[PDB]
């Protein structure tokens, strides 16, 4: 019946349901080949076969459904779109589509989208590009993020409130909390907002980081792992920020966390063809700034905020001018340092560096300058110094609590 169904069943599955269905000795083909002459065999004519996918439009004219748990990977079975079909329903790359398919005839390999039925989630017959919204600063909304896990996300609410729309900055050394940092936010994100359409964004990542992230998060974990080709990083950031941008012209608040904007960046450096400043072709920071560019509140209705990792200390001066190039572009910050980790003490922030522009939008007077009179107490406290007070003020109370009974 459906495809993207039938290859997430288990193969011994696969072989006692074909057989169901006058299909002999399928034990020696694999899987794929398996699928294939099932779905096929509905040639019983008027039988339905369904598929889904998010489009890609290509170079040509025409496009096809990636799949998501293959972190968009161009696989022997993608949905085949029709030029003729993008331009019966408007579609663009980022769309996530899904209805009635067709095997591949002869001289055919691939399934084609023989109807849509959906999409984004909406009636084939419904848009501004996000790319024509109007962007108030973001901060109309907050997003507040309780035991011992809730301890980083209570000095992060404090250091840094989050916005709808946030261009959002993590600075970061190595060994740092950068990723269970991370962990910690999506965890976060999930639990107190699952209204939200969580995507985490791992870019030349190692695959079990990515499986562990991938097992961790309750949203859509996308990622390219350190072996693939730098196009390949391009591609797979392309196809989510696109995503987005579909997803918020139906008016949907959406978060991507992306692992780093510099691995971005490196990538599109060696992606985007020809003026050096340092390694880095100063012109190829252009696409790596129009992803982070999406990141707004929108007026009419919805909202992109992007979280993204830049990556600092590492050896490579490229590193360098990466985060020399972002610094600023983004309307919130926070820093992670390297001692306050490595001297085995968490949340690595470094709370006088962190912070986040128009904090009065994000936050009520009495909330506000509750962070205000705390700031000025811990602004002079050292780095290591100021941590461990936060930690052990915090860890005596819920949040809030903590002027209404850490003033006496
Ligand atoms: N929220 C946290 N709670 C407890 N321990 C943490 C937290 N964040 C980081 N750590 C510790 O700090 C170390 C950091 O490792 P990761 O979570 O992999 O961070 P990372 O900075 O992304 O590491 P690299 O540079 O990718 S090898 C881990 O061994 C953890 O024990
Ligand atoms: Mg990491």
């Amino acid at each position: 019946m459906n495809l993207t169904e039938l290859k997430n069943t288990p193969v011994s599955e696969l072989i006692t349901l074909g057989e169901n269905m006058g299909l002999e000795n399928l034990a020696r083909m694999r899987k794929q080949d398996i699928i294939f002459a099932i779905l096929k065999q509905h040639a019983k004519s008027g039988e339905d076969i369904f598929g889904d996918g998010v489009l890609e439009i290509l170079q040509d004219g025409f496009g096809f459904l990636r799949s998501a748990d293959s972190s968009y990977l161009a696989g022997p079975d993608d949905i085949y779109v029709s030029p003729s079909q993008i331009r019966r329903f408007n579609l663009r790359t980022g769309d996530t589509i899904s209805g009635k398919i067709r095997p591949p005839k002869e001289g055919e390999r691939y399934f084609a989208l023989l109807k849509v039925n959906e999409v984004n989630f909406d009636k084939p017959e419904n848009n501004k590009i996000l790319f024509e919204n109007l962007t108030p600063l973001h901060a109309n909304s907050r997003l507040r993020m309780g035991s011992t896990e809730d301890l980083t996300a209570r000095v992060l609410d404090l250091a840094s409130p989050i916005g709808r729309g946030q261009r959002g900055l993590i600075v970061a050394p190595p060994k740092a909390g950068k990723t269970m940092l991370l962990q910690n936010i999506a965890q976060s994100i999930a639990y107190n907002h699952p209204d939200c359409v969580l995507m985490v964004l791992l870019i030349d990542e190692r695959p079990e980081e990515v499986t562990e992230m991938q097992r961790l998060v309750k949203g859509e974990v996308v990622a390219s792992t350190f072996d693939e080709p730098a196009s390949r990083h391009v591609q797979v950031a392309e196809m989510v920020i696109e995503k987005a941008k579909r997803l918020v012209e139906h008016k949907k608040d959406v978060i991507i966390l992306l692992d780093s904007i510099t691995r971005l960046a490196r990538a599109y450096n060696t992606v985007v063809p020809a003026v050096l400043t340092g390694g880095v072709d100063a012109n190829a920071l252009h696409r790596p700034k129009r992803f982070f560019g999406a990141a707004r509140n929108v007026e009419e209705g919805g909202s992109l905020t992007i979280i993204a990792t830049a990556l600092i200390d590492t050896g490579s001066k490229m590193d360098e001018v990466i985060y020399e190039e972002f610094k600023g572009t983004g309307n919130m910050e926070l820093h992670l340092s390297r001692k306050i980790a490595e001297k085995r003490v968490f949340p690595a922030i470094d709370y006088n560096r962190s912070g986040t522009r128009k904090e009065e939008l994000l936050t009520t007077q009495e909330e506000l300058q509750k962070m205000w009179i705390l700031r000025k107490i811990i602004h002079p406290m050292g780095e290591i110094d100021a941590m461990e007070f936060l930690i052990n003020k915090l860890a005596m109370t819920k949040t809030n609590d903590d002027f209404f009974e850490m003033m006496k």
